[PDB]
């Protein structure tokens, strides 16, 4: 609402509507729509052909007024148009096509050519956040309107299937208006509107958006099973790639704290790279998914080792051993955030 028209845009808005306008009754055209003055579009008959002064006039201002949306939402996402040059605007060239296949109007649709016009990829992704806008508004109209979504359509109860988020929209619909809302931002270029699409802005949520604030669970065995001597090995598989961390506990590991934060666990955290204790360093590489994780811990010389699919793992020098020395106190157990 806030965004004000510039005047060159003010100037080539209302041409732009019905230059469309004759274009999008081309569309219907190739669909296959004749004019009549029966609105049921089965009986292939559509009163939306002809010209803007003869359409119906609420049609007229629908089309207009979205057309103006369009343009304030191509200004409002921070994609800035200017003018190519005076020649586009004096330029009004055509395409020659047969006026019976044409509609009943005088004012003959076609624009410049399509194929001389070029879209960038930028342009490209421009006009896919327009199709989820359009979609955006389509299904906010509905909504107060009352209509709700539903599985099967339901014109009486008001329910629709097309009510849904646009990543979830049908892949039909999509393309359709996508291709729709892409030959008007064409339009517009072919007008000699070049349009500078902004850089996308890199922005990473980075999964954090859990439910409620668990951030991690840890589980683990049980402290009676603690070992206090000898030699033992388990191996943990990653399902997916991801925040974990494997490696053993003593019995006094916090639930709510970070594995390797404190003193109380020995981890190592293959998504960075990164082994934990009391601190983090780097140890090892990176896993995939469906890596076997080992854990190796020799507690006579008190020593930790790790394989990743079987190839033991190293940190920055040669050493094969993740944490070199360590005190018995009370045992370990295995764990794994
Ligand atoms: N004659 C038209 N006038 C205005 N908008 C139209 C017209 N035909 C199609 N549209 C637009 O394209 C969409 C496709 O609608 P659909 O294929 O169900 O046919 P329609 O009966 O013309 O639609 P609607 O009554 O919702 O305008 C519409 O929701 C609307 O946004």
């Amino acid at each position: 609402s806030q965004i004000v028209l510039p005047p060159h845009l003010e100037r080539i808005r209302e041409k732009l509507a019905e230059n469309i306008h004759e274009l999008w009754v081309m569309n219907k055209i190739e669909l296959g729509w004749q004019y009549g003055p029966v609105r049921d579009d089965n009986k292939r008959q559509h009163p939306c052909l002809v010209e803007f002064s003869k359409l119906p006039e609420q049609e007229r201002n629908y089309n207009l007024q979205m057309s103006l949306e369009t343009l304030k939402t191509l200004l409002a996402l921070g994609c800035h148009v200017g003018i190519s040059d005076e020649h586009a605007e004096d330029k009004v060239k055509k395409m020659k096509l047969p006026k019976n296949y044409q509609l009943t109007s005088g004012y003959k649709p076609a624009p410049m050519d399509l194929s001389f016009i070029k879209l960038t990829p930028s342009q490209e992704a421009m006009v896919d956040k327009l199709a989820e806008n359009a979609h955006n508004v389509w299904a906010r109209d509905r909504i107060r309107q009352g209509w709700t979504y539903g599985i099967q359509q339901d014109v009486k109860n008001r329910r629709n299937p097309r009510l849904v988020p646009y990543t979830l929209l049908d892949d039909r619909t999509k393309k359709s208006n996508k291709d729709s809302l892409r030959e008007a931002v064409r339009t517009l270029l072919g007008y000699g509107y070049n349009l500078e699409a902004p850089d996308q802005d890199h922005a990473a949520r980075a999964e954090v958006c859990s439910g409620t604030g668990e951030r991690f669970r840890i589980f683990r065995a049980e402290k009676t099973y603690a070992v206090k001597a000898g030699r033992w090995y388990f191996e943990f598989e990653t399902v997916t790639a991801g925040d974990m961390r494997v490696g053993w506990s003593r019995p006094g590991c916090q639930p709510d704290q970070e594995l390797g934060s404190d003193e109380r666990a020995f981890a190592f955290d293959g998504f960075k790279a990164q082994r934990w204790h009391q601190g983090n360093e780097h140890y090892g590489r990176s896993w995939q998914a469906g890596d076997v994780v080992g854990c190796m811990v020799d507690m006579n010389e008190h020593t930790m080792m790790f394989t990743l699919n079987g190839e033991i793992l190293l940190d920055d020098s040669g050493s094969e051993l993740a944490f070199k020395d360590f005190d018995v106190g009370d045992g370990f157990i295995p764990v794994c955030s």
